């Protein structure tokens, strides 16, 4: 079991050089005059100060009209499904990041995760503002609760939980790597059917207010992916005993599964009824994301057939 | 034992009205369209958006000079002791607030605590910036590590930990109320010898840069005290079985002890060698704070002899 560190360890190492992501021997004073993990402190500053944003300073005068009239029945169904799921995801994230933060022994990394946890809270605030602004009170509740109706949404949610619940029940080193990899996958993939969709509506001038909110959320998710990419790669070097062949295998499995499921969710939401998104065009996106993120944490591409981002336009569109 | 909630509960209550601070039955989706605890959501917005601040946007060109020359040997000793302790406190806070947040079943309250945890991270950043700006690299390390030299500081730290460690080891309902009350006390009292001191130097135009940083930190601590005052009072109404006479007694004890110790720390730091602070004038401050905060959580004044703030000038000086 990963023994959760005492609030203060007077027998703790003074040398910042002796810090470890996990299983270190810190004082648990945030001795930030010496930083071992420069990327953790930089990412704290970027998430906490540089990229700071206020969801209510984004004006939402247009979208309530476009929803009521201009949007098709299929476009409203998607909007509902995507926002319901992203509300689920960010909710799981604010809660699970408290688990990671309390197990990590490097103060600069703990700081980066506190900043991440806060950004996840701002997202929860952004979605509440989107629904308060765009739709009516009953519809807003319905969207928050759309897992209660839709089995493909409910199962999406129970699945993401299960992997996080393994670590909470059995807080061992194996279930920590799993939970960490799951966090990276959730941040890597599970936002991007949703992001691609909203950026599609925005390409033809639909829900450009919601899309503004999304650009800010998506800027945050890149930093989060960047934070956990560094954490996984640093855990490789510092704890190679934990990356057994059984784990190295399991990582490739879940990543392939996750790419598969995100694609299908992308298809169940759109269904070729959205002017810009094809059931095929979803694949080449999620497949390119999978390769990008799994190779970035030191693996072989899991879909070598794909070696090009189909939606390259996004990278310029998403920008602020 | 307070069973830490699963990541997702499909058997969770839909009705925001059924939420509890602890031992509720939530879905753990942040259903923020309905808010039971209006004060929690307001405080989130105030801490997260309204009161947002960047420590590095405060200029620190003056204090490095005033430290090197203008400051007495006693004034430098105090500066060192106070900052070392506040670094300890805010470090304990970022870590312990992850414990509270993961045990609380009301999403709006969990949100407020995430915002609090983030503000605690910004304080850790502020102190690192103060020491990077004001003093030299060896002195900066020495101040971070001044518990290693000074037994009155080391014991101050081990004591605050012990009460938080009780709950982490034995996460039962009794040790939760204790930890919660300890958090309120730490936020109520333990900052204010430090704040009074810095605001004293600032009254005679000493370390006005450090004092700017402190005003922002102190604005945050008022919201934190306000957040946990509401949490304790809501816990009284919702869980009166937990406020046994044994607990109601223990609360009055620790609060009197805490007022006593903060006063002494105030005296060990200053020692009547600081132009504005008397060993007596410390008492009437901490005694007035004690009464203010313990009555605000529904108790009888613990020092009826005192019924006036000696340093009323602070309330206008601390303002931004
Ligand atoms: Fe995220
Ligand atoms: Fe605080």
């Amino acid at each position: 079991e990963l023994v959760r560190k005492l609030i203060f360890n007077p027998q703790g190492d003074r040398e910042a050089s002796k810090r470890k992501i996990i299983k270190g021997n810190p004082t648990n004073i945030f001795e930030l005059n010496e930083i071992k993990y420069s990327w953790a402190f930089d990412l704290y500053k970027l998430m906490g100060f540089t990229n700071f944003w206020i969801p209510e300073e984004i004006q939402m005068l247009e979208d309530r009209k476009q929803y009521e009239t201009v949007l098709s029945d299929y476009e409203k169904r998607a909007y509902e499904l995507v926002l319901s799921f992203l509300i689920a995801l960010d909710s799981f994230q604010v809660d699970m990041l408290k688990e990671f933060g309390r197990m990590i022994t490097a103060p600069e990394v703990e700081m980066a995760i506190t900043a991440q946890e806060f950004q996840e809270s701002v997202h929860a605030y952004s979605y509440q503002f989107i629904l308060e602004s765009v739709v009516d009170p009953v519809k807003a509740d319905e969207i928050y609760n759309y897992w209660r109706e839709d089995e493909r949404l409910l199962e999406r949610n129970k699945v993401i939980a299960e992997l996080y619940n393994e670590f909470i029940r059995k807080p061992n080193e194996e279930n920590f790597i799993k939970a960490t990899i799951g966090n990276y996958i959730l941040e890597s993939l599970y936002f991007y059917s949703g992001f691609a969709f909203f950026y599609t509506l925005g390409r033809q001038g639909k829900m450009r207010n919601t899309v503004q909110q999304i650009k800010y959320i998506n800027r945050d998710e890149l930093c989060h992916v960047t934070l956990f990419r560094n954490i996984i790669n640093t855990l490789r070097k510092e704890n190679p005993e934990l990356f057994t062949p059984e784990i190295e295998k399991w990582i490739v499995e879940y990543f392939k599964y996750a790419v598969n499921e995100e694609i299908k969710w992308g298809q169940y939401v759109t269904q070729n009824q959205i002017l810009g998104i094809n059931d095929v065009l979803i694949e080449r996106y999620i497949k390119y994301l999978g390769n990008l993120r799994i190779t970035q944490i030191g693996f072989d591409p899991i879909y070598p057939e794909v070696t090009e981002n189909p939606l390259k336009w996004i990278d310029e569109f998403r920008k602020i």
